[PDB]
């Protein structure tokens, strides 16, 4: 019986005591850093402070939990019990609380910036904090007194005890601890950060594709044929006089203009010059049909030609829209390639026609990647759920799936399940010297 368990009971006792050591001296000095120095109170990191104390926290009772797995008994006492069984829940829930918050609030930033100046405070993420410590003793409040010192056979076991029926309330309670601790938040991350990460490759939609092709200007200025244009592609008049295009964008406006407009003036007017393509697309009969036959890239590439150069211009090429109607695409590029539209504008045309051939927004694709923070924010999230996504299926499967307790392969498995859930809570202070320009100049 001993020279299968001594070995990984020890073995475990020195592993153990290795993620408290970093982990719990990590989290502390982290912690003390985060109150002391001033360059380090943003919301983000308040909200590492919070992730920190669960973590140490976490990392303190693990002396403990050795001795269960050595002494193959709980010799310390029950007011013990009590609290290595509340903290170890506490960490479990606070932690995935506080990474989802974490998520949210980047995604706040990031992807809402004009409107995150308002609410990213960090008085708004200590409050944060202090919430998901209250609502972590919602659960954390009964398991603290549910935990209780009971002889099973052989051994003093410190365990929960659940009013009767216990397998019950049992099943219950992991199922809602399957739920909330675990599906939930990492759905929430998902969905924050699937948006955040969606976001930043190339372009896919119109209005994206028009910006990279009328670009965008706040002052007045002259265009490509020599009219007088402001914002994005938007034409004022065909007066060579600069007086009546003024006057012109102060009756768009509605205000005293100067000849300089705002970002988001230039789009609230963006948004009518779509309108009126789109709505001229429809007017015209030449257009509507080969309009409605057509996938959305396409119609977005028939509807930069329209606000290019207007429906009485695109109406004129009767025989390139009847190729693309047949959906006979490179013979399309081939007529619409020799033009007066190529000629003028080789470029954009060059794109637009690729666009029409392939039927992907490939001819504009140019690739950025992520934020310092953000990415960061990222690896943390992965981390937990490396770590936390094996015993909290398993938890599951176990109280669900037959077989259990049969041999030491899947004893060892699970244990060691266990043990690397533990060991993300050392893991979160190695990460933050590598990801932090913030915390690598200390
Ligand atoms: O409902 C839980 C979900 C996930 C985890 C558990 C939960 O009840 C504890 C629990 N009961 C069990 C019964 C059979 C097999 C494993 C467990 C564990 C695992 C664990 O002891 C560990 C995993 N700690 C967390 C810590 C290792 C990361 C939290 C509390 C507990």
């Amino acid at each position: 019986r001993s020279a299968s368990s001594l070995a990984l009971a020890i073995a475990i006792t020195a592993l153990y005591s290795a993620v408290c050591a970093v982990g719990l001296l990590g989290n502390v000095l982290v912690m003390f850093g985060i109150v002391r120095y001033t360059k380090l109170k943003t919301a983000t990191n308040i909200y590492i402070f919070n992730l920190a104390l669960a973590d140490a926290l976490a990392t303190s009772t693990l002396p403990f939990q050795s001795a269960k797995y050595l002494m193959e008994t709980w010799p310390f006492g029950e007011l013990l019990c009590k609290a290595v069984l509340s903290i170890d829940y506490y960490n479990m829930f606070t932690s995935i609380f506080t990474l989802t918050m974490m998520s949210v609030d980047r995604y706040i930033a990031v992807c809402h910036p004009v409107k995150a100046l308002d609410f990213r405070t960090p008085a708004k993420a200590k409050l944060i904090n202090i919430c998901i410590w209250v609502l972590a003793s919602g659960v954390g409040v009964p398991i603290m007194v549910m935990a209780v010192t009971q002889p099973r056979d052989g051994a003093v076991v410190c365990m929960l005890q659940f009013p009767s029926p216990s397998w019950y309330w049992d099943t219950v309670t992991k199922i809602c601890v399957f739920l909330f601790a675990f599906v939930v938040p990492i759905l929430i991350i998902t969905v924050c950060y699937g948006l955040m990460l969606l976001r930043l490759r190339s372009v896919r939609n119109i209005f994206e594709m028009l910006r990279i092709d009328e670009g965008l200007r706040l002052k007045i200025y002259k265009n490509t044929e020599g009219y007088y244009t402001i914002g994005i592609g938007h034409l004022l008049t065909k007066s060579p006089s600069l007086n009546a295009a003024k006057s012109e964008l102060d009756k768009a406006i509605g205000r005293n203009t100067n000849g300089v407009i705002t970002k988001d003036e230039a789009e609230k007017l963006f948004n009518q010059d779509v309108d009126a393509a789109v709505r001229g697309i429809l007017r015209n009969a030449k257009l509507k049909p080969v309009y409605d036959s057509l996938d959305a890239v396409r119609r977005a590439a028939l509807i930069n030609m329209v606000f290019q150069m207007g429906e009485t211009g695109v109406a004129g090429f009767t025989n390139s829209l009847r190729m693309l109607q047949q959906k006979r695409w490179d013979e399309a590029a081939v007529n619409l390639a020799k033009s007066r539209w190529y000629n003028q504008t080789p470029n954009r045309a060059k794109r637009v026609i690729t666009t029409f051939r392939t039927g992907t927004w490939d001819a504009y694709e140019k690739d950025r990647s992520l934020r310092r923070i953000t990415r960061m924010v990222l690896v943390v999230v992965g981390a937990f759920v490396v770590c936390w996504a094996p015993i909290h299926i398993f938890v599951i499967v176990w109280t669900l799936v037959d077989i259990n307790r049969r041999d030491p392969l899947v004893v060892a498995a699970l244990h060691l399940c266990i043990a690397l859930g533990y060991a993300n809570s050392s893991l979160n202070p190695v990460l933050y010297a590598f990801l932090d320009e913030n915390f690598k100049r200390c």
